[PDB]
C-alpha cells in the first residue's frame, strides 16, 4: 500500500484546497483529530492508526458533509455507505491499490518557498455492486418540508432519471461548486491495469448499521414496509331469515299464542255447543279502634304530629345540594375514581382547555409553486397571510385579557401553565403562529430577489408540519419552530379538515390555552374560572367579519346547563297548582246545587296537600341532620312520587267513608273507626311495599338510585304514619264541621255513589268482563308486551351531551365544529405505576419502542393501536421519554456532558473548559446505560432545556411525565406515556374508547408479567369517570328491578295473608310495566342512563300503587264467582284508584307537556305520561280480566 496525497497546501479557489501530492507510506495519526476518526467512518479506528489521513483533511471533509447530512441521515443506512465512498476516496490506508492520479502541476509556497505537489484530477475506481447497493439504499429517502426523493436535491437533477453511476459523477464533479477538483470515477468489478477497486461491506435501507440504531423507516425506504394492519369487523346480528331475528322470534312466539290461546276458546265454546285469618283480622282489629282514638282525640293527635313535623323538618337548615358532576355520576371507590386519584396526586390533575376553532368563510384556497421545481401545493382558505395575521391579533389580544378578581388582576400569564419555567415563562398556547413564534415580523418575511422567492412563510409551514420540533429550518430560512413556550407543535392539534396528511388542505385553525387545574385548592380554581368568564365575554364580542369562531371554555358547560335548567320553573308551579285545584275540587261529592260550598272539602283537601308536602320536607330533614346531601333528581322525582300516593291514600279513605252508610245507634268515631278499619290495611299494604322497595334498592353503588332509594323510602313512609293519624283527625274534624251545618272554607256561617262510583258499576265493570271481551284484552296486552320484549334490546345507552344545552347556546355550534371539524380528541395517559424497575435490559425491553427493546413493549403495543386508530381509537403515537431520554445520553447525540472535577452537568451551549462526555465513546457506550448510569444522568435531562445546539431537551415534556424519588438509590417512581384519542362524538364513541384503552393496559400488564399484582399499567383520561358508569349500567338495571320486584312479591305474600298466586299475578302486571315502559323508552327515543333508571325504579313504585289495592281489594271478597269478585273489586277500589292518582298525574302532565327544555321534555315529560298511563291501563284494564281468569279462590 501507500498513498497518493497528503495535506493541502493547493489552492484551486475561494478556501478549496488541492491535496498535496505524497506516495509514501501511510502516515501515523498524530493523536489530535481522534475524534474526527471516530466520527467520520470509525471503521478505521482501531488504534495504531497509519492512517494516510490528516487531521487538516477530516475536519475540511465535514464542512462538505454538511448538508448532504442533514438530508440522508434521515436514514442511518443510507449515510452510512455514503462514507464509505468517501474515507476511502480520501484517506484509506490502501489508498493506492483503488486510485490513479492523472493531473498535478508544481505549487508555491508562501511559507518556505519550496515547491509543493497538489493534486489536479485523479480517477476513483469505484466498484459496480458498491454504487448499485449505494444508490439503491438512498433513493427512497425523503426531502425536509416535501415528499419528493432525496436525491433529486443531490443529483443535480430530476430525481426521476438519476442513474446509480451518474450521481457519483456528479458529487466528485466540481461543476455542482462543492468539490474543490473534480475525479473521475471508473465502475468496474474486476480488476483492470492490474488494478481491483474497492468494495467494502454494504448495507440496505432494511439492515441495520449497528446494534443501537434502528432501522430506516418505509417512507425512506419502499422494502421495509409491509401489509398494513386490519381488525375483523362483527356485527353480531343473528338476522335468522333476513330480519333483525328477534323481531321474528317473537312474531313466531305470538301466532303461537293467539292459535293456543283462541283455539281453546272456539275448542270449548264448541264443547260447550288458620293463620291467614289470624293475621288479617288482627290488623282491622287494631285500625279500627286506632281510628276511633284518632277521631276523638284530635287535639292531642294533631299537636304531637305537628311537633313530630317541626322537629324531623327543622332539619332543613343543613341542606346541601350536590352539583359536583364527579360526585354525581362516580361512585366514591370505582375503578376510574382511583385511578383519577392516583393521576392527580403523582401527576397533579389534568389541566383546563379554552380551543377556539376559527374559519375564514370568505377567502379562497390558493396554491404555492416552489420556486426550483416541484408540484403546486395548494393551502386551505385560513392558511391565507391575511388571516393568519388576522388570528394572530385576535390571539395576541386574548393574551391582554385581565379579568379582575378579588381586588386583584388575573392575567392569562398568571393562571396559564409553562412547563418549562421559571426559566422561560411565556405559557403553551397551541396554535399554527407558534411555528412563527406569534410575531407578525417572523411570519411577513420572506427571503429571496425579485421575479422569484427563494423562501416563503409556505415553505417553513411545510417544513414544521413535517418536524414540529427543529430548532432551525436549516434551509435557506433558518428559523425554528418549537413555540415561544418551548416544545414541538404538533400539526394534527392546530388544523381540521385535511385528508390524512395534506395540513395545506386544512380549513380550520384550533387555537387551545391550557390552563392548571388545581388538587385540592380553591383560591386557585375561582382566579381560573374569574378569568375564564372574561374570556367567554371577549371571545363572544369580537366582531372581525372575516373569521367565524367557535369557542368553549372549561366552566362553560356547567353554566350552560344552569342557564338551561331554569325558566320552566313557572311550568312545574302551575301543574302542581293543577294538581291542587283538582285535588281540593274533587274531594267533595256534589250532591246537590244549593248545598254546594257546604258538601265541599276545600279546607280537607289544602290539609291534605300541606300533609304531603310536609312529608316530603320532614324526610329531607331528617336525612339532611344525618348527612346526606341532596340532588336535582331528587328534588324532582321524590314531589311528583310523594304527592302521586299520598293523593292515592286520600282519595282510597275520603270516598270509602263517604260511600259508607251509618248503622242505626252508631256514632262517629265508631263509623269512622270502622271505615278505617276496612280501608287501611290496603293503604298499609301499598306503603310498605313501596318503602320495602325502595330502601332495598338502597343498595347499588350508583350516586343517583342510592340517594333517590334513600330519600324516597323515607317519604313514603313518613307521609303513610302522617296520613294515618293526621288525615283521619282532620277527617273526623271536617265530618262534624259538614255535620253541624257549619258553611265551607270561610267559617262559622252555617251514602253517595259519586258519579264515577256509578259509572264503573253501572257501565264499565260489566261490560269490560263479558265473555267476548276478555280474550280481546288479554290477546291486545300480550300483543304490546310481545312488541317491547322484541325491540327490548334497541335502547340506547348514555346521553347525548347536546341536549342538556339550550338550542340558543354557543356549545352546540362548538359541539358541531367538534365533529365536523377535529382531528384528535382527547388526550390519554398509560400511567405505569410505581415499582418498575428502569435500570435493566429487560426492565427497559418492556416499556421501549425502539431497536433492541421487545416488540410487545408498551410504547410498541400503543403504536400498534395507533395503527389501527379505527378499531383501538387510539390516533397517535404514545411519545414515550425513555426513547428521548437514550437518544439524548447516545454519545453521538452528545447533549450530555459532566463537569471533570465536579460531576455536574455541563450544558450543551457552555464555553467547553473541561467538560467531557457523559459516556465514552466506545463498544461499551454505545449501549443504554442500564446499570446506575441511568439514574446518574435521568435527573439531568429532566432538567435539560431546549437547546439549539442539543435539540428539544427533556424538560419541557418529560419533567412532568416521570417522577423521581430522591434517597435510596433514588430510584424512578410512576411515569406515563400519553398519546391521543379519535374525534370522540358520541356515547357510544366515548365507552368505546374506555373499553379499549382498558384493553390495551390488561394486554400490557400481562405481557410485563408482574409477580402478582404490585402495579399495573391503566389509562387515564378526563371523560372516564363520567362515562365508567355505562359499562355496568344494564346490569345495575337487572340488578335495582330484580331487587325491587323480589321485595315488592315477599312483602305482598306475607301481609296479604300467604297466597302466592295473588303476589305472583301482581309481580307479573308490573313485571309486564315494565318492560312495557322499556319498549316505551325504546320507541320515543329515550336513553338508558342514572336518569331513566331513577324513572324506572320510580314507576315500579307506582304499579305497585294501582296493582296492589285493585288485587287485594279482588282477594280479600266473599263474593261467589271470580268475574263477581273482579267486577266488585274494580268498582269499589278502582274507583278511587283512576279518580285520585289517574286524573291527577294526568293533568298534571297535560300541563308539563310545555317543557321549553329538552332534557326534561325527553327524560320526565315523556317517562311520566308513558309511566302513569301504561300502570292505569294496565292495572285498570288487565288486572280484571287476569284475576276473573286465573284468580284465587275463597
Ligand atoms: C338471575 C338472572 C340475572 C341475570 C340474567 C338476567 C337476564 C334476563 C333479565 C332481563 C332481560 C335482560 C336483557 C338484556 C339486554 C340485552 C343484552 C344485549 O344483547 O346487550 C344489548 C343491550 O341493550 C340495551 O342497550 C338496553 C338493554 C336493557 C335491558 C334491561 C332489561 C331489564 C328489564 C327487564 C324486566 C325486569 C328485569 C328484572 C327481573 C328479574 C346491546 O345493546 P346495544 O348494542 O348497546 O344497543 C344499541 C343497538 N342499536 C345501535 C342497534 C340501537
Ligand atoms: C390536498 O393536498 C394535496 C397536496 O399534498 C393536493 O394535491 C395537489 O392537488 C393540486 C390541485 O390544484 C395540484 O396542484 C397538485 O398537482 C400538481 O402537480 C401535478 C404533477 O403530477 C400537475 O399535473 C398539476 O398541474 C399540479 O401542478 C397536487 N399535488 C400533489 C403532489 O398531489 C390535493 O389537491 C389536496 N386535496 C384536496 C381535496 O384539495
Ligand atoms: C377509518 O375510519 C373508518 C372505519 O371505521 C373509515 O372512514 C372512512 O371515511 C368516511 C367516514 O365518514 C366514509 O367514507 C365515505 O366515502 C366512501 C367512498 O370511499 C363511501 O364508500 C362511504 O360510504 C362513506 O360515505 C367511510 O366511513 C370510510 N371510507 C372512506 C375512507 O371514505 C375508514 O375507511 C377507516 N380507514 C382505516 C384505514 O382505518
Ligand atoms: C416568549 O418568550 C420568548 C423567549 O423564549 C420571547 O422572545 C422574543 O422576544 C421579543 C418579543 O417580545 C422578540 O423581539 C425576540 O426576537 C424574541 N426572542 C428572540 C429569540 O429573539 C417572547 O417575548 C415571548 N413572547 C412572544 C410574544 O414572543
Ligand atoms: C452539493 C453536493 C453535491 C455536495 C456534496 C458532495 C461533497 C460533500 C463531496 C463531493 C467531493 C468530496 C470531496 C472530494 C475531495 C476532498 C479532498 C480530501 O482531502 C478531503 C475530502 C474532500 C474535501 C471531499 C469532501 C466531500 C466532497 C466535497
Ligand atoms: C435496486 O433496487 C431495485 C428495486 O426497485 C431492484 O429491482 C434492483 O434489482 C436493485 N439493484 C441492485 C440491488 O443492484
Ligand atoms: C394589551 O396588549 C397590548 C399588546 O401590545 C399592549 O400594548 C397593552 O399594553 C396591553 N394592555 C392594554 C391594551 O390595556
Ligand atoms: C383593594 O385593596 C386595597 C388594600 O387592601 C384597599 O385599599 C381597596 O379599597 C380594595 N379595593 C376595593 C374596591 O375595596
Ligand atoms: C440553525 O441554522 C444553521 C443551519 O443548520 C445552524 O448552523 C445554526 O446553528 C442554527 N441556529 C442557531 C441559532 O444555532
Ligand atoms: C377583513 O378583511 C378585509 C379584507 O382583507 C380587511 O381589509 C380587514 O382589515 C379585515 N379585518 C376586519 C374587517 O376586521
Ligand atoms: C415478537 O416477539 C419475538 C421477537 O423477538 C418473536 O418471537 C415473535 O415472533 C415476534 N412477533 C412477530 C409477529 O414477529
Ligand atoms: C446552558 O447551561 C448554562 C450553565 O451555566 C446556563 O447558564 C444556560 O442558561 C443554559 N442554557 C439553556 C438551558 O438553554
Ligand atoms: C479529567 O479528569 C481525569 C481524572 O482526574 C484526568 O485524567 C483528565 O486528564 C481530566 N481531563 C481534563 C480535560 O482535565
Ligand atoms: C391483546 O392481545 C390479543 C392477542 O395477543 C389480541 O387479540 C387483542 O386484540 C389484544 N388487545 C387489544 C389489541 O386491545
Amino acid at each position: 500500500q501507500s498513498c497518493v496525497w497528503y495535506g493541502e497546501c493547493g489552492i484551486a479557489y475561494g478556501d478549496k484546497r488541492y491535496n498535496c501530492e505524497y506516495s509514501g507510506p501511510p502516515k501515523p495519526l498524530p493523536k489530535d483529530g481522534y475524534d474526527l476518526v471516530q466520527e467520520l467512518c470509525p471503521g478505521f479506528f482501531f488504534g495504531n492508526v497509519s492512517l494516510c489521513c490528516d487531521v487538516r483533511q477530516l475536519q475540511t471533509l465535514k464542512d462538505n458533509l454538511q448538508l448532504p447530512l442533514q438530508f440522508l441521515s434521515r436514514c442511518p443506512s443510507c449515510f452510512y455507505n455514503l462514507l464509505n465512498l468517501f474515507c476511502e476516496l480520501t484517506c484509506s490506508p490502501r489508498q493506492s491499490q483503488f486510485l490513479n492520479v492523472t493531473a498535478t502541476e508544481d505549487y508555491v509556497d508562501p511559507v518556505t518557498n519550496q515547491t509543493k505537489t497538489n493534486v489536479k484530477e485523479l480517477q476513483y475506481y469505484v466498484g459496480q455492486s458498491f454504487a448499485n447497493a449505494m444508490y439503491n439504499a438512498c433513493r427512497d429517502v425523503e426531502a425536509p418540508s416535501s415528499n419528493d426523493k432525496a436525491l433529486g436535491l443531490l443529483c443535480g437533477k430530476d430525481a426521476d432519471a438519476c442513474n446509480a453511476t451518474n450521481w457519483i459523477e456528479y458529487m466528485f464533479n466540481k461543476d455542482n461548486g462543492q468539490a474543490p477538483f473534480t475525479i473521475t470515477p471508473v465502475f468496474s468489478d474486476f480488476p483492470v491495469h492490474g488494478m481491483e477497486p474497492m468494495n467494502n461491506a454494504t448495507k440496505g435501507c432494511d439492515e441495520s448499521v449497528d446494534e443501537v440504531t434502528a432501522p430506516c423507516s418505509c417512507q425512506d425506504c419502499s422494502i421495509v414496509c409491509g401489509p398494513k394492519p386490519q381488525p375483523p369487523p362483527p356485527p353480531a346480528p343473528w338476522t335468522i331469515l333476513g330480519l333483525d331475528a328477534m323481531y321474528v322470534i317473537m312474531w313466531i312466539t305470538y301466532m303461537a299464542f293467539l292459535l293456543v290461546f283462541f283455539g281453546a276458546f272456539f275448542a270449548v265454546w264448541c264443547y260447550r255447543k288458620p293463620v291467614s285469618a289470624a293475621f288479617e283480622g288482627c290488623l282491622r282489629r287494631l285500625f279500627t279502634r286506632w281510628g276511633s282514638f284518632c277521631v276523638r282525640n284530635p287535639g292531642c293527635v294533631i299537636f304531637f304530629s305537628l311537633v313530630f313535623i317541626t322537629a324531623c323538618s327543622s332539619g332543613l337548615v343543613f341542606v346541601r345540594v350536590t352539583t359536583n358532576p364527579v360526585d354525581l355520576w362516580s361512585a366514591p371507590s370505582s375503578q376510574a375514581r382511583l385511578e383519577k386519584e392516583y393521576f392527580d396526586q403523582h401527576f397533579g390533575p389534568f389541566f383546563r382547555t379554552e380551543q377556539l376553532i376559527i374559519r375564514a368563510p370568505l377567502t379562497d384556497k390558493h396554491i404555492y409553486q416552489p420556486y426550483p421545481s416541484g408540484a403546486d401545493v395548494p393551502f386551505g382558505p385560513p392558511l391565507d397571510i391575511q388571516i393568519l395575521h388576522q388570528v394572530l391579533d385576535l390571539q395576541i389580544a386574548i393574551e391582554n385579557i385581565t379579568a379582575s378578581y378579588d381586588n386583584e388582576t388575573v392575567t392569562l400569564q398568571d393562571i396559564c401553565l409553562a412547563p418549562l419555567s421559571p426559566y422561560n415563562t411565556n405559557c403553551t398556547i397551541l396554535s399554527v403562529l407558534n411555528y412563527f413564534q406569534n410575531s407578525h415580523s417572523v411570519l411577513d418575511h420572506k427571503k429571496g430577489d425579485d421575479f422569484f422567492v427563494y423562501a416563503d412563510y409556505h415553505t417553513h409551514f411545510l417544513y414544521c408540519v413535517r418536524a414540529p420540533a427543529s430548532l432551525n429550518d436549516t434551509s435557506l430560512l433558518h428559523d425554528p419552530c418549537l413555540g415561544t413556550f418551548g416544545g414541538p407543535v404538533f400539526p394534527w392539534l392546530v388544523l381540521g379538515g385535511y385528508d390524512d396528511q395534506n395540513y395545506n388542505n386544512a380549513t380550520a385553525l384550533v387555537i387551545t390555552f391550557p390552563v392548571n387545574n388545581y388538587y385540592n385548592d380553591t383560591e386557585k380554581l375561582q382566579r381560573a374560572q374569574a378569568w375564564e368568564k372574561e374570556f367567554i365575554n371577549f371571545v363572544k364580542n369580537y366582531k372581525n367579519p372575516n373569521l367565524t369562531i367557535s369557542f368553549t371554555a372549561e366552566r362553560s358547560i356547567e353554566d350552560e346547563l344552569n342557564r338551561e335548567s331554569d325558566s320552566d320553573v313557572f311550568t312545574v308551579v302551575i301543574s302542581y297548582a293543577i294538581m291542587f285545584l283538582y285535588i281540593s275540587l274533587a274531594l267533595g261529592h256534589m250532591k246537590s246545587c244549593r248545598r254546594l260550598l257546604v258538601d265541599s272539602k276545600v279546607s280537607l283537601g289544602i290539609a291534605g296537600i300541606l300533609i304531603v308536602l310536609s312529608s316530603v320536607a320532614c324526610s329531607l330533614g331528617v336525612f339532611s341532620y344525618i348527612g346526606l346531601p341532596l340532588t336535582l333528581i331528587v328534588i324532582e322525582v321524590i314531589p311528583f312520587l310523594v304527592l302521586a300516593v299520598g293523593v292515592d291514600n286520600i282519595f282510597i279513605l275520603v270516598q270509602a267513608y263517604q260511600r259508607d252508610e251509618r248503622l242505626q245507634g252508631e256514632t262517629l268515631d265508631q263509623q269512622l273507626g270502622r271505615v278505617l278499619g276496612e280501608v287501611a290495611p290496603s293503604m298499609f299494604l301499598s306503603s310498605f311495599s313501596e318503602t320495602v322497595a325502595f330502601f332495598l334498592g338502597a343498595l347499588s353503588v350508583m350516586p343517583a338510585v342510592h340517594t333517590f332509594s334513600l330519600f324516597a323510602g323515607l317519604a313514603v313512609f313518613i307521609d303513610f304514619l302522617l296520613q294515618i293519624t293526621c288525615f283521619v283527625s282532620l277527617l273526623g274534624l271536617d265530618i262534624k264541621r259538614q255535620e253541624k251545618n257549619r258553611l265551607d272554607i270561610f267559617c262559622c256561617v252555617r251514602a253517595s255513589e259519586s258519579c264515577l262510583f256509578r259509572f264503573f258499576k253501572n257501565s264499565y265493570s260489566p261490560l269490560l268482563l263479558k265473555d267476548w271481551m276478555r280474550p280481546i284484552v288479554i290477546a291486545i296486552f300480550v300483543g304490546v308486551l310481545s312488541f317491547s320484549i322484541a325491540v327490548l334490546n334497541k335502547v340506547d345507552i348514555g346521553l347525548d351531551q347536546s341536549l342538556s344545552m339550550p338550542d340558543d347556546s354557543y356549545m352546540v355550534d362548538y359541539f358541531k365544529s367538534i365533529s365536523q371539524y377535529l382531528h384528535a380528541g382527547p388526550p390519554v395517559y398509560f400511567v405505569l405505576e410505581e415499582g418498575h424497575d428502569y435500570t435493566s435490559s429487560k426492565g427497559q425491553n418492556m416499556v421501549c419502542g425502539g431497536m433492541g427493546c421487545n416488540n410487545d413493549s408498551l410504547v410498541q403495543q400503543i403504536f400498534n393501536a395507533a395503527q389501527l386508530d379505527n378499531y383501538t381509537r387510539i390516533g397517535f403515537a404514545p411519545s414515550s421519554w425513555i426513547d428521548d431520554y437514550f437518544d439524548w445520553v447516545k454519545p453521538q447525540s452528545s447533549c450530555c456532558r459532566v463537569d471533570n472535577i465536579t460531576d455536574q452537568f455541563c450544558n450543551a451551549s457552555v464555553v467547553d473548559p473541561a467538560c467531557v462526555r457523559c459516556r465514552p465513546l466506545t463498544p461499551e457506550g454505545k449501549q443504554r446505560p442500564q446499570g446506575g448510569d441511568f439514574m446518574r444522568f435521568l435527573p439531568m435531562f429532566l432538567s435539560d432545556n431546549p437547546n439549539p445546539k442539543c435539540g428539544k431537551g427533556g424538560h419541557a415534556a418529560y419533567s412532568s411525565a416521570v417522577n423521581i424519588l430522591l434517597g435510596h438509590g433514588t430510584r424512578v417512581g410512576a411515569t406515563y406515556f400519553m398519546t391521543y384519542h379519535t374525534v370522540l362524538q358520541t356515547s357510544a364513541d366515548f365507552i368505546d374508547a374506555l373499553k379499549k384503552a382498558r384493553l390495551i393496559a390488561s394486554n400490557v400488564t400481562e405481557t410485563m408479567g408482574i409477580n402478582g399484582s404490585a402495579y399495573r399499567v391503566f389509562p387515564y383520561s378526563v371523560f372516564y369517570v363520567f362515562y365508567e358508569q355505562y359499562l355496568t349500567i344494564i346490569d345495575d338495571t337487572i340488578f335495582n328491578l330484580g331487587v325491587s320486584l323480589g321485595a315488592i312479591f315477599l312483602v305482598t305474600m306475607v301481609l296479604l295473608g300467604c297466597e302466592l298466586w295473588s303476589a305472583v299475578i301482581m309481580c307479573a302486571t308490573i313485571a309486564m310495566v315494565l318492560v312495557n315502559m322499556f319498549g316505551v323508552m325504546w320507541l320515543w327515543g329515550i336513553s338508558l342512563n342514572a336518569v331513566s333508571l331513577v324513572n324506572l325504579v320510580m314507576s315500579c313504585g307506582i304499579s305497585v300503587e294501582f296493582c296492589s289495592h285493585i288485587t287485594r281489594a279482588f282477594t280479600v271478597s266473599m263474593k261467589g264467582s271470580r268475574v263477581e269478585r273482579a267486577e266488585e273489586a274494580l268498582a269499589h277500589m278502582g274507583s278511587s284508584v283512576f279518580s285520585g292518582i289517574t286524573l291527577t298525574k294526568f293533568g298534571g302532565i297535560v300541563v308539563l307537556a310545555f317543557a321549553k327544555s329538552q332534557i326534561f321534555q325527553i327524560f320526565y315529560f315523556r317517562m311520566y305520561l308513558a309511566m302513569v298511563l301504561l300502570g292505569a291501563t294496565h292495572g285498570l284494564i288487565f288486572l280484571p280480566v287476569l284475576l276473573s281468569y286465573i284468580g284465587p279462590s275463597v
